[PDB]
């Protein structure tokens, strides 16, 4: 289980926090050194919590699926929290044991949901340690008319950061303050299942991607990834998904 506190928070502690992150997460093997997580596992152990202490100290565990590094919901006290797919139902069979009351959201975890339900799409969503903190804050205090948008900005400044480096440190930076996520940024959390599986595809063929990988540079412009030669996706790509969680 990972933990954070946002007291003292620096780029320096958020870069550890998400190492931390994805140093909770097992894995079978690494392609490219990239770590793959580890697709069989038993349903216990595929969910690792993060304890996250806000600015105001008010702490929160996050549920994380493991294989996949996605959230499924959040503690705050007895009263835990999933979203309303069948995955996060069947991650608090595991986590939150003491939780007196599992919540079921009315919200499902994916983007599209979350930015329904919040009213709010993630490019005008604040990214940066102080939204992890207004995170805990709403989420902690469950203000459903809004907490989806706090989940994404959590999920984003953990999970999405804990596969793309390139996304911990723009996240981490924002020590003092917060930025809306940049198309690169975006693109990143998207591309996750394809650009590591043509990594797991290329590794078998020289590097060669079958399927060119459209990814969002820093400049706001697809650029076309035929080949695992592309620093930008061999630097940022901390956590590499099993062919058998995606698709």
């Amino acid at each position: 289980d990972v933990s954070f506190r946002l007291s003292g928070a620096t780029s320096s502690s958020y870069g550890v926090f998400i190492s931390n992150l994805r140093k909770a997460l097992p894995y079978e093997r690494k392609l490219y050194d990239i770590p793959l997580l580890r697709s069989t596992l038993p349903g216990s152990q595929r969910y690792a919590l993060i304890h996250l202490t806000n600015y105001a100290d008010e702490t929160i565990s996050v549920a994380i699926d493991v294989t996949n590094v996605y959230v499924m919901g959040y503690r705050a006290g007895d009263t835990s929290y999933f979203f309303n797919e069948a995955s996060a139902t069947e991650a608090a069979k595991y986590v939150f044991k003491d939780a007196k009351r599992k919540v079921t959201l009315p919200y499902s975890g994916n983007y599209e949901r979350l930015q329904i339900a919040a009213g709010k799409i993630r490019e005008n969503i604040p990214l940066g340690l102080p939204a992890l903190d207004s995170a805990i804050t709403t989420l902690f205090y469950y203000n459903a008319n809004s907490a989806a948008s706090a989940l994404m900005v959590l999920i984003q400044s953990t999970s999405e950061a804990a596969r793309y480096k390139f996304i911990e440190q723009q996240i981490g930076k924002r020590v003092d303050k917060t930025f809306l996520p940049s198309l690169a940024i975006i693109s990143l959390e998207n591309s996750w299942s394809a650009l590591s599986k043509q990594i797991q595809i290329a590794s078998t063929n020289n590097g060669q991607f079958e399927t060119p990988v459209v990814l969002i540079n820093a400049q706001n412009q697809r650029v076309t990834i035929t080949n695992v030669d592309a620093g930008v996706v061999t630097s940022n790509i901390a956590l590499l998904p099993n062919r058998n969680n995606m698709a």
